[PDB]
C-alpha cells in the first residue's frame, strides 16, 4: 500500500444533529498507519458548546491506522487510492442512538474524512445529556466479510461520574471503493482498540483523542482444524 | 393555534444518506390539519434514482395534520408560531436502520420541513435494496410525555412482493419550541395512521403520498375507569 | 363455527418460572365469554411468594381464546380446537429486563387448560420492577399477520409508574396451531385491541385477579388504495 | 499472603468434575439433557459430554444450546479476582438472553452448586421465535468462532456482554449477542469483586453422534485486561 506512508496526516469535516442540536466539527490529525496509532485534534466550530457528552462522538472521528498482524489482509490500506466508506449505528442501553456515515479519501497525500452524524432519543436525565461521562474503556471489535464489504460488531463501556458504566453496542459496515475482484479480503478476525481522550478545553469544544488499534486472531488455540 | 387554518400548504427540503448513497429531495403538499388528511408531492432532486425502496423514506416526509378526537390536546398545533422538531430511529428486522431528524416551522403562512436522513446497514441483497416492497399497512402509534417532549412508539408492516411482510419499529421524540409552561400536554393516547403511496414515476424519483392520522383513546371499557 | 368453544368457558392454569434467579410457581382459575372477548382470572402464587418483582411483568403470561373477532376476521385460536395451540414470546423492557414465556393451550373435559413456562432475566436491581413502583398497564393495540408457520404478533405496552411516568416494553409473539395449516382459515393482517387490568390484589401480590377485554379488528381509517 | 496455592478458593481443585441437568423449550419443542464433564479450573479448560435424553432428536441446531452447558473453569490472569471460584461453597447463578439477528431468542437461567466435590449445574432454557427458514431451524450451522466477553460489576453481581459469530453451511455467519448477569450466593461483603475486564472464549464441538443427541464440547476461557498501553495509565 505505497500511498500509505509510515507517517500520515488527516483532515476531517463533520456535521450533525444530536436530538435536535445541530453542530459542526473539524479536525487535523497525524498517525503511524502500520503501528496502529494516531492523534486527532478536534474543534467544535458550530453549535458549541454541545449540550451532550462529547464521548458519544469519539468513534466517529479512522480505519487506515490499524496495525494488521498475523498476516490478516488490510481492507482499508488496500482500498487506496480510491478509498472507502463506513456506516454505523450505536445503540445505548438507556435509549439513545447515534448513527454515523463516513467517507474516507486521499487527496494530495492527506487522508480526508467527511462525516455525517444523526443521534436521537438521548434521555434527558441520562449521563450523556447530563454530561456525566468519563471516557471509554478498551474494547475488542469482531469482524468478518458481509454485505459486499466488511462487517464489524462492537460493544463498549462508557465510564460514569460516580462509578459504573453505560453500555452501548454498534454494528458497522465498511465498504471499499475498489471492486471485490481487486481486493484480498480478510476472514473472521478481531481488532483490539483503546480510544482515549488526552486533552480537552472550553467545555469540550476542543478535544484531542488518541487511538491504538491492532487486528489479530483470538489468543486461544483451537482443538479443531 | 389560530395560525393553523383548516387548509394549509407545506414545503420540504431533505438531505441524507442510505448505505453510502447520498441524495436530496424536495416536496410540496397541502392538507386539512384538523381533519387529519394531507397529500405530499415529492421529487428526488439529487442522487436519483435511489438504489433502495423509497418506502423506507415515507415516514420522514408531517405532524400538524392529525385529527385530535376526544379532546386530546394537540401538541403540534399548539406549538406554533415557534414550531417543533422530531427525531426518530426505525429498525428493520433484517438489519437496516433509518435515522431521521426534522425541523418544522411556519413561514409566510406555509409549513416548512427540513429533514436529515441517515440510514445504515440495509442488507445488500434484501427486500429494501432489491426493491421488493409494496407500501405500508396501517398502524397505531402509542404516545405519552417523556424526555421533555412527547414520545411515540410505532410498529409497522411493509408489504413484500409475493405476499409477506417485513417488520420495523421506531421510537420518536417530538419536541416543542414553546416552553412546557405554555403547552397543555396530552396524556397517554394513540394515533392511528394510514400512509399510502398514490402515484409514482421515474424509478421513484417522483412520488405522491397521502396520509390520514387520527388521535384517540382506546374505546374498550375500563374496569378501573381509565381512559 | 367453533362448536367446542361455548358462550361461557372456564380455564385452569399452571405456571412455573424464574425471574433473575428467583423461582416460583402459580396457579389460576378463570372464566370468560370467548365471543365477547372478556375474561377474568384469579391467580395464586403457590411457591416462591412473595415475589421480589412487580407482578405486572407476568400479566400477559396468564388467554387467546377470549378475543371477539369482528369484521369477518378468521379466529386462529377458536378454530384450533380440539387440538389446541401454543404461544411463545419475548418481552423486552427499555431498562434492560427481559421476560420470555412459552405456553401450551389445550381443552380437557370442556375446560381450557394453560401450562406456562417463564424465564425472565437482567431486571435492574434498583429499577421500577424490582422496587415495585409500577401501577399496571395502559391499553394497547397488537399488530398481527401470518409468519413462520403460525400467526405473528407485535406488541408495545406502557407500564404506569408511581409519580405519573411510564416504562416501555415491546414483545414479539408467535402463535402456533396444533391443527395443520390446510385445516385452518388463516387471517391476514389485522389488529387486536387489548385492555389488560388488575381488579384485585392481596398478600403482597400472591393473590391477583386480572380482567382482559380483547377485540380483533381492522384499522378504522379508510384506504385511498385497493 | 495466603500460604498455599489457590488458598483464595480451596474447594476448587486443579481437576474437577461436573454434572448437569437441563430442561427447556425452543419454539415449543420441549427437551431435557444431561451431561458429565471434567476440567482444569485454573487452566481455563474443560470438556463436557452431553446427552439429549428427552425430546430428541431436536429439530433445531444444537449450537444454540452450546453456551448454556460452566464459569468455574476460567483462567484468571493478571490478578483479576475470580468471582466464581470465590463463591464456593455457596455457589452462584447466571441468567442470560441471546438475541440472533434473524429473530430467534434463547433465554437461559442457571444454578451452580458444589455437592460432595462435584460441581452441579441445573439449567432452564426458553427459546422463542426462531424463524422457520433460518439456519437454526434448518440445521444449517457449523459451530462458533472465538469471542471476547466484556465484564464489569452491575446489578449486585457481575455483568457480561458477548457477541458471537455462528458459522453457516455455504459460508458466512449469523450474528448473535447476549447479556448475562452472574450472581454470587455469597454476600457482597465476603467477595472481592473484579473491575472491568475481558474473557476470551473458544467454545468448540469436538464430537457428535446420532443427530446431535450426543455432543462433546470443549471450552477454553481466559480472563485478562486489554494488552494495549494506555495514555491515561488505565488497565
Amino acid at each position: 500500500s505505497e500511498l500509505i506512508k509510515e507517517n500520515m496526516h488527516m483532515k476531517l469535516y463533520m456535521e450533525g444533529t444530536v436530538n435536535n442540536h445541530h453542530f459542526k466539527c473539524t479536525s487535523e490529525g497525524e498517525g503511524k498507519p502500520y503501528e496502529g496509532t494516531q492523534t486527532m485534534k478536534i474543534k467544535v466550530v458550530e453549535g458549541g458548546p454541545l449540550p451532550f457528552a462529547f464521548d458519544i462522538l469519539a468513534t466517529s472521528f479512522s480505519k487506515t491506522f490499524i496495525n494488521h498482524t498475523q498476516g490478516i489482509p488490510d481492507f482499508f490500506k488496500q482500498s487506496f487510492p480510491e478509498g472507502f466508506t463506513w456506516e454505523r449505528i450505536t445503540t445505548y442501553e438507556d435509549g439513545g442512538v447515534l448513527t454515523a456515515t463516513q467517507d474516507t479519501s486521499l487527496q494530495n497525500g492527506c487522508i480526508i474524512y467527511n462525516v455525517k452524524i444523526n443521534g436521537v432519543n438521548f434521555p434527558s436525565n441520562g449521563s450523556v445529556m447530563q454530561k456525566k461521562t468519563l471516557g471509554w474503556e478498551a474494547n475488542t471489535e469482531m469482524l468478518y466479510p458481509a454485505d459486499g464489504g466488511l462487517r464489524g460488531h462492537s460493544q463498549m463501556a462508557l465510564k460514569l461520574v460516580g462509578g459504573g458504566y453505560l453500555h452501548c453496542s454498534f454494528k458497522t459496515t465498511y465498504r471499499s471503493k475498489k471492486p471485490a475482484k481487486n481486493l484480498k479480503m480478510p476472514g473472521f478476525h478481531f481488532v483490539d482498540h483503546r480510544l482515549e481522550r488526552i486533552k480537552e478545553a472550553d467545555k469540550e469544544t476542543y478535544v484531542e483523542q488518541h487511538e491504538m488499534a491492532v487486528a489479530k486472531y483470538c489468543d486461544l488455540p483451537s482443538k479443531l482444524g
